[PDB]
This record gives C-alpha cells, structure tokens and sequence, in this order.
C-alpha cells in the first residue's frame, strides 16, 4: 500500500544470524549477495538513516549508497560524510515521507519504537552472541508478518526474508 506524502513512514531493514547477531568487528560477519539485492530494492528512492559505525563500514565504492538520500547520525559535529548529511539526533533524521533505517545496532534500537515495517533477512549461521556484537532489535507483541521459504545461495548459505509490519 502507498504512503500517504504527508506522513512519516519509518522501516527497520537488516540481515540477523539465526542467534541475532548483525555485526561484529566493523562488519557484517556473513556475505549474502542475494541479500543485498533485497536491500536495494526496498530502499531505492527513499531516504536511509544510518550510525556512523554503519557509514565507516559501508564499502568505499558505495559510500553514499546511490539513488538514496544518505543521512547520517552521529554526536561528532566535524564528521566528515562525504555525499551525505549529518544529523546529530533522531529528530531530523525522520522528516521524509518513507525511511528506511537501514543499522546498526544503536540506531534500530533509537529508530524502532517509530517504525511500523521491519524486513528481515535471517541467515541460517550459528554464531552465538559474543561481547561486543551489534544485535537486532527486539520485535514486541504489536508486530505481526510474513515467514518466507528458505532458499539457498549460490554459495550454500542459507535463508529467508520476513516481513513485518504494524499499526
Ligand atoms: N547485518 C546488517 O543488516 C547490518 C546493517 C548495518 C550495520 N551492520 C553492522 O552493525 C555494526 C554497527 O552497529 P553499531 O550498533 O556498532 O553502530 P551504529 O548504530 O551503526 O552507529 C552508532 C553510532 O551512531 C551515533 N549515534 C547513536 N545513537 C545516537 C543518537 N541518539 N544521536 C546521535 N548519534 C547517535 C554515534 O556516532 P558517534 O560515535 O560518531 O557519535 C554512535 O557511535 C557494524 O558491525 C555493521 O557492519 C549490520
Ligand atoms: C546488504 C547488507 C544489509 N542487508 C540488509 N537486509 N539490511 C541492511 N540494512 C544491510 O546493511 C546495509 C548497509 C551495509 O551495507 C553493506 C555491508 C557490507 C558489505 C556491503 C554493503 C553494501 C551493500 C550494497 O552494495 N547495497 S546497494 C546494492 O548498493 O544498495
């Protein structure tokens, strides 16, 4: 269903380990190019909001990922984010029409109480929560989705797409 252009649509997209895990040591510890097809296609022409530790670990050739308004939240007026902003709080963050929040840890649990869509990727990779660990968000009793059919990739990894949403 189409958003209305007055309002502020909020969604929360990321890929999870089976445990919960989305990011150790600066990265992503799984590589999913599937994934990554999904990503782009929910969040082509809108705006994304991101940490600062998600934009140091965008991949320099994509670092502003295109056709998307980048918008960056850190504490650090000086940041340097080329071909993106800097906001330094939620407030402005969320001012388009549709957004996707798009990680990592920080900013989905800061994002989350103002979504009404998450997309999930969950990736069938038994890495057990470690200190450190960027994790998903937890999912209240308001949301309610789709569990699609697992699939393989290319490369034998395995997994699904959820699609949550809420009122
Ligand atoms: N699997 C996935 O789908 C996925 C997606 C994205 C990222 N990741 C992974 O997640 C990890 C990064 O997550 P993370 O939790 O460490 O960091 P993050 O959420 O990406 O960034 C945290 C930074 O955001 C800024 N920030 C946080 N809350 C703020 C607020 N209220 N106001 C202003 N600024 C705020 C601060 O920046 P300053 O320190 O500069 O003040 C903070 O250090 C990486 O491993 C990354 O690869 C995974
Ligand atoms: C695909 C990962 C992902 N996956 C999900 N499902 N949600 C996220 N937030 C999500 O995170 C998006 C931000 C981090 O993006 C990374 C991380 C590691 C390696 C590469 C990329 C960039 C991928 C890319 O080129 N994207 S594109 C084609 O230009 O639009």
């Amino acid at each position: 269903g189409l958003v209305p252009r007055g309002s502020h649509m909020v969604g929360l997209i990321w890929a999870q380990a089976t445990s919960g895990v989305i990011g150790r040591g600066g990265d992503i510890p799984w590589r999913l190019p599937e994934d990554q097809a999904h990503f782009r296609e929910i969040t082509m022409g809108h705006t994304i909001v991101m940490g600062r530790r998600t934009w140091d670990s965008l991949p320099a050739k994509v670092r502003p990922l295109p056709g998307r308004r980048n918008v960056v939240l850190s504490r650090q007026a000086d940041f340097m984010a080329s071909g993106a902003e800097v906001v330094g709080s939620l407030e402005e963050a969320l001012t388009s029409p549709e957004t996707w929040v798009i990680g990592g840890g920080q900013v989905y649990a800061l994002a989350l109480p103002y979504a009404t869509r998450c997309e999930v990727t969950e990736v069938d990779i038994g890495l057990p929560r470690e200190a450190g660990d960027a994790l998903a968000p937890v999912l209240d009793e308001t949301w309610r989705g789709e569990t699609g059919e697992w699939r393989f990739s290319r490369s034998g990894l395995r997994y699904r797409l959820y699609s949550y949403h809420r009122s």
